[PDB]
């Protein structure tokens, strides 16, 4: 198999980055590159953005803003299903019928040269035939996730032969893709790193169309992957460290700390504030080694106890999750879950419920109500040990399963600290989880409890039984080749940190609060 | 599955206007075994997990009473550690009742494949190749068919395939049978299926097998209906859901100021004791009716808030089981028990070393004999609500009442709960199959989280009581059906203590 993926661009400058001795080719972003968009989008008069979930709002606005700066005539039109209640939001964002930029999803698909299929993954699974039948012959279908390929594989099917199929997948939530891009207007751009794939190419334009799309989104750097590598790492990652695992970790630790006498206020600060504050900030620009080195000598011992006890139990669940994603089990569960959002078989509809109305999140609201701006959070050693052990276990699973370092680092490190965690610091777990896709929201709900239980049952029990510290795990962490690679990727990161607060209006409508 | 028996008496039972045919058990039927087991000189019991020890002994005991010459031979792989255990149960090489797995399969007329479901999935070809033409393969779970279906495959067309699935843990199959020796029998109800029948012997061989296990009544099903209801049930009310419930309620009660002793009593002791005893012989309605007027209101608040969130998870679980997702996950999980791909081995860990279980050890250390715990109304409401939601899911998914009632009610109260009352969640969960153990671990957390996030939050928010829901619980036809099934239940309650010697070797304590 191939771990790395090279490509050719006649429009953009390809650059090499060496990660742990592995050369990987990438394309750096920047607003200065916007003038190249017309060349990248040759043969494209209309880009049809289908859906208005978490990705579409952001991608559509970023694309339009970029094309406007490039003085391009390419039309970005939003296509929505008939029963959609998102038309008003699209108009608020500047897409409307009077400009010819908002309409029916099928009619939009039919008139598009590039179709960005940004509807729920389960919807793609149950509606691809109609999407295919409406595509113009020789046009381009773009995905932001490889999920549909996994679903087609389960049916022994593939995409039509007469269209190109590409993907540009932002390694961060839609609200962050938009917000960072907006903050980037003051400098030479900002955004969320993206992976791209060229599954099918029927005319030779696929690579540059994908790269142009990514650059237009504001991606600081774009790296190559395949649809399969993307869905395997992605469906897994959100269930792992990005959403599911971090949620399970904070629930498990908050409970342990409060059981042990720590006040609810302090337990919240020592879990959520710690992880979303100092831990993320340090890992974002300095790395995990700098984080460990910022602990006191006694703190390193507590970190070691937590890391040593948490590493394998975390890996157990991650390993399970990854295999369920690769086998097709998880993809099928997501497809069936989407159908259960509606009544059928004489049974009720079961839309996703709220995940932040419980004890620790109610405490979180109180902590934040009186939290001053600029609070960095405490660096509680035990919490850092559990969190970093899970991050390292995820990295190891992805390496052993065959993913590139650019994919591994974005999916297990960069995304958590530069995109997601800032939302949980701002307004709790829901503000983070629920601003992600339906697939990610379902995944977080399904797997967070698994991480909570295994850490409580195994890791914490080991610590309370005086288990010896597995110093080999600690040494492995300290000498891990991923650290240098994380540093290399960090040099590609714009000097703009996402600014998001609780009353942010650039999030899903249902998540807006004031 | 309509069946006809030449040897046994088929009887009708009417459950909510639905006529189902079953076969009543009893030690008095043992003399009929030789006729039932036509063409069977050797029964090869493959494996020595939770079912095999129980089934092998019950079969041998029944055959002896029938004065049958059929040999029950245990077949184990390579250098298995179960040989010593099998010998301790009376099976030996010198008597030809213990031997190599493959050799045992080859010489057997009825092969009981009682090895882990994931192992069946990864080794069925080897099993099939050792089967004699026109021999019979017996399964105690339909999992293997589900796996073959995922491969677009089926069993060989030269053998019969049947199933006798005890609706209770293996240790309970043995224990109840032993307790039933002087009262014309006792046991665990079982479902049976005939997937393939080469010569017409299949039905009676399955029924004989079930009757010999001590089944109070045996009901008909198919391999697919069995795996769909079974893999789901263990993740549901039987193990996963009950575990999630007690964890979530113990946390709520202690958060509210209840002492740990009382929180454990009001959850685990309550459910496994008085609640189970009431449902076992009187029913859910009787349980509700025994509550004071204040108790009924608390019960209603818990039921009204817990019903749908519980159904949400049950619905998801069922569909993952029917689609093939869960079966595939179990097969892959079995492989991760060993090192591969440069990654560590991850055998299942312990689930009873956390806070509430340590409290339970303390609670049981001073528990007087015959103590069945307190009847805590709120706990009853959550538990019964989930029980009723599971029943509804199975109804809407097309299952028969005999199967629904056993998988959602009877097994919980007569087979499983007594073990948790005896020694905690592990004594119950870990005495079940590898598939059930994995399922409980995967789904218990889901029930805990949804009840915490939705049900309990609704109670704290003052959600109004869903009157129609409560009304439907009180008038639900399943209650009368449960009563009918209870009439077939022997007046024998399973006797299990912490030092039980009929459990898995690894679980035997002092
Ligand atoms: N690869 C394999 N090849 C052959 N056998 C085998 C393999 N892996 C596990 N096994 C055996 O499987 C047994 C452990 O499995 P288990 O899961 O505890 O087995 P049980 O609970 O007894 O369940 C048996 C059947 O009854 C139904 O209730 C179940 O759904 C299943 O269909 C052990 O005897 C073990 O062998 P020992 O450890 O005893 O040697
Ligand atoms: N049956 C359907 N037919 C068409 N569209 C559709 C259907 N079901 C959900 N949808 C749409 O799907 C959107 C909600 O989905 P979502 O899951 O929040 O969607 P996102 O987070 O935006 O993700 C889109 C893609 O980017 C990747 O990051 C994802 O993995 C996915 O491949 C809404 O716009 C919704 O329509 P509206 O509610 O806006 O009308
Ligand atoms: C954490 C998950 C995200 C934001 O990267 C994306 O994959 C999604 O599904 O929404
Ligand atoms: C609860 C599950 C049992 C005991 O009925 C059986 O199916 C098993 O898998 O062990
Ligand atoms: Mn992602
Ligand atoms: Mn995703
Ligand atoms: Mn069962
Ligand atoms: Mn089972």
């Amino acid at each position: 198999s191939a771990t790395t993926f090279d490509f050719d661009s006649s429009v953009f400058k390809k650059e090499k980055v060496t990660l742990s001795g592995h050369d990987e080719y990438i394309v750096r972003g920047g607003r200065n590159l916007f003038p190249l968009l017309p060349d990248a989008f040759k043969g494209i008069k209309q880009i049809g953005v289908i859906g208005w979930g978490s990705q579409a709002p952001a991608q559509a606005q970023n694309l339009k803003d970029s094309l406007t700066e490039a003085k391009s005539d390419v039309v970005v039109k939003i296509g929505l299903r008939k029963g959609s209640n998102s038309f008003a939001e699209a108009r608020a964002a500047g897409f409307s019928e009077e400009n010819g930029t908002l309409g029916d999803m099928w009619e939009t698909i039919s008139g598009s040269d590039l179709v960005l299929l940004l509807i729920s993954d389960s919807a793609q699974a149950d509606n691809y035939e109609k999407v295919f039948s409406h595509m113009k012959p020789n046009s381009i279908l773009g995905l932001s996730h490889g999920f549909l390929l996994g679903h087609l594989q389960s049916l022994g099917q593939d995409f039509p032969k007469n269209i190109s199929v590409i993907a540009v997948c932002p390694k961060g939530m839609g609200p962050s893709v938009r917000r960072l891009y907006v903050q980037g207007k003051e400098v030479n751009g900002a955004g969320i790193n993206s992976s791209f794939a060229v599954h099918q190419d029927v005319d030779g334009r696929a690579t540059d169309v994908a790269l142009g799309w990514s650059i237009a989104l504001g991606s600081p750097f774009t790296f190559a992957t395949t649809l399969e590598q993307e869905y395997k790492s992605d469906i897994f990652g959100e269930r792992g460290i990005l959403l599911g695992a971090v949620h399970g970790i904070v629930e498990c630790l908050f409970r342990r700390y409060t059981e042990s006498g720590m006040s609810e206020d302090l337990a919240y600060k020592n879990t959520v504030e710690c992880i979303t504050g100092v831990i993320s900030k340090t890992i974002s620009t300095k790395g995990m080694l700098a984080l460990y080195n910022s602990l006191s000598e006694e703190g390193k011992k507590d970190f070691q106890a937590a890391y040593s006890a948490s590493y394998y139990p975390s890996m157990d669940i991650l390993y399970e999750c990854y295999e369920d994603v690769a086998s097709g089990s998880e993809i099928r569960s997501v497809v069936l879950a989407g159908r259960r959002f509606y009544e059928k078989e004489g049974l009720p509809a079961f839309p996703m419920g709220k995940i932040d109305q419980t004890r620790m999140w109610k405490v979180g609201e109180k902590v934040r109500s009186v939290r001053p701006a600029g609070d960095l959070g405490p660096l509680y050693p035990f919490t850092a040990g559990v969190y970093v052990a899970l991050m390292m276990a995820q990295i190891e699973i992805l390496r052993k399963k065959g993913h590139s370092y650019s994919e591994i680092i974005n999916e297990s490190v960069i995304e958590a600290v530069d995109s997601l965690n800032p939302f949980m610091h701002a307004r709790g777990v829901s503000f983070m989880v629920d601003n992600c896709s339906t697939t990610a929201r379902l995944g977080s709900r399904k797997w967070a409890p698994r991480f909570d239980y295994i850490l409580s049952q195994q890791a914490l029990v080991a610590v309370d039984n005086g288990a010896p510290i597995n110093q080999d795990l600690i040494s492995n962490f300290l000498s891990d080749p991923v650290h240098e690679a994380i540093g290399v990727c960090a040099q590609l990161r714009p000097s703009v940190d996402i600014s998001v607060t609780a009353d942010a209006d650039f999030v899903r409508p249902e998540l807006r609060q004031a």
